């Protein structure tokens, strides 16, 4: 029971027994918490509870100290001092924002705003409390017992009565029962096991709630500005390919951490791997939340970096197939590519954290606890999609609230900004530049004249809650008959059930806007499906239309975003 106060560091025996994370609170601050919240259970070696036999008084404001023991108003001895008085809770070694984080349900956007505007220790307290709240919530869902097996990619499921039905999509990974992690999509429902097994009827699944470890390290280390490149050793022979980023690689060696905002196709992967060619002796650990993001850095490194000093770190609990061309689990190779939850405890000359909009403050803190670096580089875009906040249902989370790094990029600006998009046709670049980049993103490519927009609301049907718009897929089908060059297009939409219907009807490869992030395709066919807050989200709209290298067809539902699209309009 010896610890430091999560609000003002003053050492204390006190801990809130009512907080899901039981934080150490100092006498002055513990009082300010118990007197202003429903939280009244205070904990030392012994809890502050009435010592009188069979007495259930556990509220610290209704208790007193009778010698060395604690009693309520009904049991206290004549000579007894209140545990709560004079702005303090009695203990050893004798805030509004802490209260809100400690008592919120994490379903309002204002909870996440506070978790990002508060002091650094309160950001970790919020990131711990939120992750633990999300984990306990995973226990509320029902068990799915297999009723029948149709084939190798088809089954019929039976659900637990009295417990809600969890959303069936790639965002929810089940744990088969100990027959490996599994995933589900749409009475014929498709089954996707991260481990191959002959689907057993009766054998059930559950969403494995992984234990929330405490956070020790800050989301961001304190900034340090240096007058010379510290601990890194540059070249003068630096390939003309990376010539554009040498002033920015020098900025990287002259600061503890640095932020890079890179709109779609501005050269983030290229910048990250080119930092390794600029400091060729420096040991670089490349990290991201997703395997897809780490694999995209592995693919760019395979082209420029020597394959022998590269290692792709794979956790023993191999979930889904990833990058195979590097020596696996060699923690000591000069270039280590690894996800945040799999990071080994090591040090580096540079740490590169990619797709920073997908990081939570919990992930930012873990990276600072597992890796001790000379320089930390955060690459990403606050105009792209953030991590899914499964408890959040009320309000929209703005980019300045995704994490501490995004909060910085949106307020003080990024340290470095990649201003030229080399991927998209100018129609797409001009549209997103105006929409999310204050007209600072410039098009390298010319207008392709293959970017079309069609205003068609169609009919919205719902597979539980994920939406379908068959008339919009019907418009795509009609378009494909007249534009067969578009046969090579990737179908993109904000809903997996729309994608499921369009895969059966169009036969095009499917992708949600969220799963398309980081990827590029020559042709993209996008159906907005609905005009909800989800399908109208500007960061999702930005990601959807910036996937295309050559042409895009947008079948829109929202008049607003249709009007903003600087594409050739089509009739039908
Ligand atoms: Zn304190
Ligand atoms: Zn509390
Ligand atoms: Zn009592």
């Amino acid at each position: 029971a010896v610890g430091a106060c999560v609000l003002c560091n003053s050492q204390t025996s006190l801990r809130c027994g009512a907080c899901i994370r039981r934080p150490f609170l100092c006498c002055k601050c513990c009082y300010d918490h118990v007197i202003s919240t429903s939280h009244k259970l205070v904990l030392s070696v012994n809890p502050y509870v009435c010592n009188a036999p069979g007495c259930d008084v556990t509220d610290v404001t209704q208790l007193y100290l009778g010698g060395m023991s604690y009693y309520c108003k009904s049991h206290k001895p004549p000579i007894s001092f209140p545990l709560c008085a004079n702005g303090q809770v009695f203990g050893l070694y004798k805030v509004t924002d802490f209260n809100a984080i400690a008592t919120c349900d994490w379903t309002n956007a204002g909870d996440y705003i506070l978790a990002n505007t508060c002091t650094e220790r309160l950001k970790l307290f919020a990131a711990e409390t939120l992750k633990a709240t999300e984990e306990t919530f995973k226990l509320s869902y029902g068990i799915a017992t297999v009723r029948e097996v149709l084939s190798d990619r088809e089954l019929h499921l039976s659900w637990e009565v009295g417990k809600p039905r969890p959303p069936l999509n790639r965002n929810y990974v089940f744990t088969g029962y100990q027959i490996g992690e599994y995933t589900f999509e749409k009475d014929a429902v498709v089954y996707r096991g991260t481990t191959t097994y002959k689907l057993n009827v009766g054998d059930y699944f559950v969403l494995t709630s992984h234990t929330v470890m405490p956070l020790s390290a800050p989301t961001l280390v304190p900034q340090e500005h240096y007058v010379r490149i510290t601990g890194l050793y540059p070249t003068l022979n630096i390939s003309d390919e990376f010539s554009s980023n040498v002033a920015n690689y020098q900025k990287v060696g002259m600061q503890k951490y640095s932020t890079l905002q890179g709109p779609p196709g501005t050269g983030k992967s290229h910048f990250a791997i080119g930092l390794a060619l600029y400091y060729p002796s420096a040991r670089i650990v490349y990290t991201a939340c997703s395997h897809a993001a780490v694999d995209a850095l592995c693919e760019k490194a395979l082209k420029y970096l020597p394959i022998d000093k590269c290692s792709r770190i794979i956790p023993a609990r191999a979930r889904v197939e990833c990058f195979d061309k590097f020596k696996v689990n060699s923690t000591l190779e000069q270039y280590v590519f690894c996800t945040v939850n799999a990071l080994p405890e090591t040090t580096a000359d540079i740490v590169v954290f990619d797709e920073i909009s997908m990081a939570t403050n919990y992930d930012l803190s873990v990276v600072n606890a597992r890796l001790r670096a000379k320089h930390y580089v955060y690459i990403g875009d606050p105009a792209q999609l953030p991590a899914p906040r499964t408890l959040l249902t009320k309000g929209t989370l703005e980019p300045e609230y995704f994490n501490s790094v995004c909060r910085l990029m949106k307020t003080i600006g990024p340290d470095m900004f990649l201003g030229t998009c080399r991927r998209c046709p100018a129609e797409i670049v001009d549209t997103v530049s105006a929409l999310v980049y204050d007209n600072k993103l410039k098009a390298h490519k010319d207008k392709s004249a293959q970017c079309f927009k069609m205003f068609y609301k169609g009919v919205i049907t719902h597979d539980v809650s994920s939406a379908i718009n068959r008339p919009q897929i019907g418009v795509v089908r009609e378009f494909l008959t007249r534009n067969p060059a578009w046969r090579k297009a990737v179908f993109i939409s904000p809903y997996n059930s729309q994608n499921a219907v369009a895969s059966k009807i169009l036969g095009l490869p499917t992708q949600t806007v969220d799963s398309s992030q980081g990827s590029e395709y020559d042709y993209v066919i996008f159906t907005q499906t609905t005009e909800t807050a989800h399908s109208c989200n500007v960061n999702r709209f930005n990601v959807a239309i910036t996937r295309a290298k050559v042409g895009i067809l947008c079948i829109m539902s929202d008049r607003d975003l249709y009007d903003k699209l600087q594409f050739t309009s089509l009739e039908i």
